[PDB]
C-alpha cells in the first residue's frame, strides 16, 4: 500500500520499504506536517541566526543570504545525546572559518524523537524533503546540485541517501557518519545509503560492531566508494565501550531509557569536524584490511596519494575509481584527534646480543616527538626492524633522530629511515656509537 504526500510523491510501504526481516513492521512514515522538518541556513555572514528556507515559498530564499555562487552543505541529525543539540551549527562555524558556504542545518527532531522504527521510516520523508529543495534550486534558480554536498550522521545518513537517490545520484557529494545499523544494515540499496546515491560518497564509521549484542549504532558494512574505518571502526580512544549485553532495546536506546555511551557513535562526526581544520592530521591509508595495516602493510601512500578523512577527502585522485574503498588510520583520544604516521626502521649495532626494548623519538624544524617503541626482545647487533608509529605531532622536516634502549651493556642503531606518509619521502640518520641503556643517542643525516 501507500500513503502519498502532495509534492513529496508516494511512499511505499512494501518490499523492500517495510516488511523485511531487518524491519518487519509495514507502518508508513509520518506526513511531512508531522515531521515538521525545518531547513536552517547560516551563511559566513549570518553564522549565529539563522533564515528559515522553504522550497514551496521560493522568497525565502530570495530573501536570504543564500549565495548562488558558493557551496552548499547540508548537515543531518540523528541520534543527540545530551547536550550536542548544538554541533551541526558548531560545525558549519569551523566550515566559515576556513571556507565560503551556505550551510543548511536540517532539524527533523519532531520526526526523529519517536519510537525507532518510525524514526526510521520518516527518515524516507526528510529525504523527500531535501531532494525537493534542491530541485527548486536547480530547475528555478539554475543552481547544480554539484554543488551541494549532504552530510548525514546516523538516522540523517539513511536521510541523505534518500534525497540523493531521489535526484537519481547527480548530488555532488554524501558524507555518511556511522550511518545507523538497526532497520537499514543488509537491505537493498534502495534504502540505505549506498554508493549510487551521489556523485561521491565518503563514509566514517566509528561504532561498527554489531548492534546485539555489542551495542554498536553504526554500520559495518561499507556504502561509500571511500569507507573509512578509523581506529578500526569498532572502538575509538577515549570512548567507554559499551556493556556486551541483552538485545539492546534498540528503542530504549534510540529514547534515552536505557543505558548506552553514544561516544563511539558521535566520534564520527567529531572527527569531521576536526578534519575542517586539520585535515593533514588524518591522511588515511587504502588497505585490504585493518590487521595488515597494522602490521606495518600498506604504508606509504599510494602514488594517488591518500585521501584525507572528513571535509577534504573530495580532493583525493581516486575517490570514484571504483566502490567500497577500505581506507584506514588511527587517531588520538581527544582534542583535535590528529596523527602523523611515519614507517620507522632501525639497524641495531653493537658487540653484544641483549634483550630488551629499543624506542626511537623524532626531532624536526617543527618540533619533536615522545619516544615510540619500534621493536621488543632479542636485540641483536646488524638485525633491522620496522614499526609504523601514529605520532602526536608533525615534525616537519626531520632534522635528526634518536635512539634509546632498556629492558654495563651498550647497544646503539648505526642507521635510522624515516619515511613519512604523504609522499614516501625517506630521511636517513646515521652514528658510529652506542650507549647504555635509558641514554639516547643522537643519529644525524646521512
Ligand atoms: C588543534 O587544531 C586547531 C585548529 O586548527 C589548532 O589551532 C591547534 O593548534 C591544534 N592543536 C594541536 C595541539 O595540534
Amino acid at each position: 500500500k501507500e500513503v502519498c504526500y502532495g509534492h513529496l510523491g508516494c511512499f511505499s510501504n512494501d518490499k523492500p520499504w517495510a516488511g523485511m526481516l531487518q524491519r518487519p513492521l509495514k507502518i508508513f512514515p509520518w506526513s511531512p506536517e508531522d515531521i515538521d522538518t525545518r531547513f536552517l541556513l547560516y551563511t559566513n555572514e549570518n553564522p549565529n541566526n539563522y533564515q528559515k528556507i522553504s522550497a514551496t515559498e521560493p522568497d525565502t530564499i530570495k530573501f536570504s543570504n543564500f549565495q548562488l555562487d558558493r557551496k552548499t552543505r547540508f548537515i543531518v541529525h540523528g541520534f543527540i545525546d545530551k547536550g550536542e543539540d548544538g554541533w551541526l551549527l558548531d560545525m558549519c562555524k569551523k566550515m566559515f572559518q576556513v571556507e565560503k558556504v551556505n550551510c543548511i542545518c536540517v532539524d527533523w527532531r519532531r520526526g526523529s524523537r519517536t519510537e525507532y522504527t518510525q524514526a526510521s521510516y520518516n527518515t524516507r520523508v526528510v529525504g523527500a524533503e531535501i531532494a525537493f529543495l534542491v530541485q527548486v534550486l536547480s530547475t528555478e534558480m539554475g543552481y547544480s546540485p554539484e554543488n551541494v554536498h549532504l552530510i548525514g550522521h546516523s538516522l540523517g545518513a539513511h536521510v541523505v541517501g534518500e534525497a540523493g537517490r531521489r535526484l537519481e545520484g547527480h548530488v555532488g557529494r554524501i558524507t555518511g557518519l556511522d550511518p545507523a545499523e538497526p532497520c537499514f544494515q543488509g537491505l537493498p540499496e534502495e534504502v540505505r545509503l549506498d554508493p549510487s546515491d551521489a556523485m561521491f560518497v565518503d563514509v566514517i564509521h566509528t561504532d561498527s560492531a554489531p548492534i546485539i549484542p555489542y551495542l554498536g549504532f553504526g554500520m559495518s558494512q561499507k556504502v561509500g566508494h571511500l569507507d573509512f574505518f578509523p581506529n578500526g571502526g569498532k572502538e575509538m580512544p577515549g570512548c567507554q565501550k559499551n556493556i556486551l549485553s541483552t538485545i539492546v532495546d534498540i528503542n530504549g536506546i534510540w529514547e534515552g531509557t536505557q543505558n548506552f555511551v553514544a561516544c563511539n557513535h558521535l566520534r564520527s562526526y567529531k572527527y569531521y569536524a576536526s578534519s575542517i581544520l586539520n585535515p593533514d592530521g588524518f591522511l588515511g591509508y587504502p588497505c585490504s584490511s585493518y590487521e595488515k595495516f597494522q602490521q606495518n602493510d600498506c604504508f606509504p601512500c599510494p602514488e594517488e596519494g591518500c585521501p584525507k578523512m572528513g571535509h577534504y577527502a573530495d580532493q583525493f585522485e581516486g575517490k570514484t575509481a571504483t566502490v567500497e574503498q577500505t581506507v584506514y588510520l588511527n587517531t588520538g583520544d581527544s582534542g583535535n584527534f590528529t596523527r602523523w604516521r611515519y614507517k620507522v626502521s632501525v639497524t641495531l649495532s653493537g658487540a653484544k646480543k641483549l634483550s630488551g626494548y629499543i624506542l626511537v623519538a623524532l626531532y624536526g624544524n617543527n618540533g619533536n616527538s615522545k619516544q615510540y617503541e619500534i621493536f621488543k626482545g632479542s636485540l641483536k647487533p646488524e638485525a633491522r626492524h620496522v614499526r609504523d608509529i601514529d605520532v602526536d605531532i608533525n615534525v616537519g622536516e626531520i632534522q635528526k633522530v634518536k635512539f634509546l634502549w632498556n629492558n654495563r651493556p651498550t647497544l646503539g642503531a648505526s642507521q635510522i629511515t624515516v619515511q613519512s606518509g604523504v609522499d614516501g619521502k625517506e630521511y636517513n640518520f646515521c652514528s658510529s656509537d652506542t650507549v647504555r641503556e635509558d641514554v639516547l643517542q643522537s643519529l644525524y643525516p646521512c
